[PDB]
């Protein structure tokens, strides 16, 4: 029986390689998931088909309508058996969906353009001269929502009463965002993702500060599904035999197209 | 019913109290695991009493013998029901019980007897012998251990990188043994050896002991591998959900952190 | 039965809601002074509506009329039974309302235009024409006034010292008049005047506005007196004893600081 | 009628006077106290005779037997009609006592021998190496004791349980106990008396940091006096009139005895 994989396009977890269109399955796609998928294939012992999610949008509950969007929703609703992408473990997805243990640690950061005048967390929210965003329909935007310590709800109260719409539909569109508003605009994103662009041409966005908090990325599977205790024992493996360091070490600072 | 919650006697995790010879009950603890165990409780609504292991052993399944020992061994054999303390999460560990989502990262490091600094404009500087993993796998004139009856032997027995290879070549035969059963034993060989023996030990307890008196070590190099500290419970119980409920709820709530500040940072000596 | 707590319309205490024209109720106000509202509601249980004075004075007695005004005005014909409002304490208002303890302190100071960045190795030194009471008495080229129906005032009428009887003596006969009717239009009027007129109004308002943009202002020498903000009620009221002890608490436990914190020096930029 | 006026021998504002043993009456103390006791007996117009209270002890709640000491007790128990002293206005006072409006402002300071290693009181809980203590049946005391923040129910537990005993049976034991314990020792007391103190000979002593908090004395009355409002509006008329302020200059800083 074939496996359907969701997985979003997210650099450098997903990529449609350089010449994807003379490509067929699943060699058309490359990144840091596609390589955490093989490996767990073959730990497990399943065929599996990478399916990209239609909409882009990790996964998050709608305007009092009860509904699952992304890849939690193409998970709860029986579209796909297992995800294998850069999710984050938090409180709402858990009571849904079964996350495996963390494969990647994280954190939520600050990037900026190119003594930073803001730096800390603090020192931003206090200075209102800069905007600041999140990932819409993401983990962090959820992080600020629910949060109670007073200078993450005023990040939130600034946010959300923000204009025009601070928000930006896409990791990429917030990166763009970023180079394009000449440092006017500020991006809070997962540091993983703030180290890869950072590092990468034209390497003209830096990180400020440290991490306001601490998570992690798992594997998902629905709830009451087969997969779990396999796809758990197979994390375990790999990272007790160093493959997920090694594979970090191959998609984050092998190639380092900036000078650092 | 009142399950009991085992720990290991670990500072600053769990803590004797300085009059504790008259207080009775969860008052004579003290330390990250006490609160945590409180507020794992607040969470879910049930009575604890703390409890030390008699072995005072992390835990490590034996050989030839088959039988687990140490909080893990008494976890598995219906003497324990939940085990709120720095256990590590292993692939054989989550074999036999089940451990919740990491409550705070950690990772082996290198303590050294800290150097004195160097005399040469007037400028001190610190240079210590020992930078990484492979020169200290390189040389001999310092020897290294871990902690018996824990996840770094584990951990390093099982490796099949080169260089972590040869450091459980080089730890396996050597006279006398390179290991030593409590961390503070550790410390204090480590200490007294002159800079000339080095503790593989985690990083959380090593910038423990780094922030506190007499501060006469340094942690050189970075974390050899990436691992975190899970709640044990075992297999076929009803605590396990709600208990890794509440870890994700305390991470979420901005609590282990604060935690982490309060126990790590705040009460910094040095 | 829900009583009404009247308050004057100043910044930090009270400030409209950016988009306040879809919110009703006591949604519409921010500030320190609504905060102390809901505490002092927390602290005994009693529904309050916030309302704003008509004619948006503090408090005096008119000439020739003996008729109060302003929130002490409203406050003793029965129009209102709470004013939870930086209202100074006075001996004038207090034989006819009560006040309660302070819950913050204040104290009558002089806001000029700030000077330029002196050139003349290179160093920027800050020079002001005035430095104290006594050379802004005695010089003319710098007007100054205080804000018409309030505390300071009546406290420069009624004093005795010959540096405050020449303030007064050069207030009361100035062409045009120095006097103004609103704390923002006597700092407008400051920012306006290209430095030749200085404010003389509470520390607590000159050091909030000094801290906030385009900050062109500061603040010079120090308080020409020690005063304090009460919570006014009518006199023979079931409010007093509950409102006093409600501050006592407070300030014990804190809330008072926090929120001086969170207001003030939160907000400020420059 | 001759009123009965208690209060304590706290320097600046009650000294016993320096040719004591020749004089009779009130004319035999002097001081802050004295003189504000003069004041509003002219302004009410009564006749007073200055008491010092048996023990030298402000007031509070003894162990679990629910009797007042110090002044407050000696006001609760209809013996002395008022109380013009250092007495601090609080939570606990006020449900007995009937206080007046503050006629001094005050907060609560550190106190050392004269790098500064100690700054705020953060840094002086944080280090365990130097003692501090405060003043026993005080403000100070009962204000760590029911403090409800981190830091000051850190340095409460530390004074409690500390050996030998720290707490000083009065001020001026306190203060020779600083400049005895060669700076291994720290006061916490007010700022008053700490700028009393510090601006007088030998001038070994000095203030650290700011104030922890706000407080005020207040003259205390019995509940249900007719005192309480005559000498409420003669202290608000001798505020309004600037003669606080200048009873507070002519006996804190007129004379000086010290370089500064
Ligand atoms: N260095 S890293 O970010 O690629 C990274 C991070 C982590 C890894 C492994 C790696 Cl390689 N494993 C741990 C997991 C393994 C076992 C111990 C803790 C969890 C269960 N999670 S983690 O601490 O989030
Ligand atoms: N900063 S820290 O080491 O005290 C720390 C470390 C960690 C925290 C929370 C904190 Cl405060 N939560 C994460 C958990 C939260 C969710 C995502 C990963 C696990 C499940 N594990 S962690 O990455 O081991
Ligand atoms: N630091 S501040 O100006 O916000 C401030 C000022 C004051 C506070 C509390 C605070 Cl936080 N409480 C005091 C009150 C407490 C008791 C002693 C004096 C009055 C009754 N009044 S105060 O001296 O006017
Ligand atoms: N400068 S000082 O400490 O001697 C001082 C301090 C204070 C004074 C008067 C003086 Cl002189 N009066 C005020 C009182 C007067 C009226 C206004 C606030 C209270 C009621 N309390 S205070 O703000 O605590
Ligand atoms: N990686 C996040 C989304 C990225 C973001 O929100 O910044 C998630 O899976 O929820
Ligand atoms: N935390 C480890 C023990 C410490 C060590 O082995 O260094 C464990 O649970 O096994
Ligand atoms: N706080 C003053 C008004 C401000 C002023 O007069 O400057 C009062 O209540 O009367
Ligand atoms: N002045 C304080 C006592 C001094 C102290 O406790 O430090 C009071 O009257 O309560």
């Amino acid at each position: 029986k074939t496996v359907v994989v969701t997985t979003i396009l997210e650099s450098p977890y997903v990529m449609m390689k350089k010449n994807h269109e003379m490509l067929e399955g699943n060699e058309r796609y490359e990144g840091y998931c596609v390589d955490l998928a093989a490996e767990i294939a073959k730990h497990c012992g399943f065929k599996y088909k990478l399916t990209i999610v239609g909409d882009g949008k990790y996964g998050a509950r709608d305007a009092d309508t009860k509904i699952w969007n992304g890849m939690v929703g193409e998970l709860v609703y029986g579209k796909a058996d297992i995800a294998i992408a850069p999710l984050t473990i938090t409180l709402v997805r858990e009571e849904v969906i079964d996350f495996s243990k963390p494969f990647m640690s994280l954190g939520i950061s600050i990037m900026i353009k190119k003594v930073s005048p803001i730096e800390s967390a603090e020192d931003l929210s206090k200075q209102t001269e800069i905007a600041y965003g999140t990932l819409d329909s993401g983990s962090t935007k959820e992080f600020f929502r629910r949060s109670k310590i007073a200078v993450f709800d005023k990040m939130w109260t600034y946010m959300r009463s923000a204009e025009p719409s601070v928000f930006v539909r896409t990791t990429a569109e917030g990166v763009a965002r970023v180079r394009k508003s000449k440092g006017k605009y500020a991006y809070l994103l997962e540091s993983t993702m703030n180290e890869y662009i950072e590092q990468r041409k034209p390497c003209d966005t830096m990180k400020v500060g440290g991490n306001l908090d601490s998570k992690g990325y798992g594997i998902a599977t629905p709830k009451g599904s087969s997969l779990g205790t396999p796809v758990n024992l197979a994390v375990l493996k790999l990272s007790e035999q160093g493959v997920l360091d090694k594979l970090k070490n191959k998609w984050w600072y092998d190639k380092g197209e900036c000078g650092a």
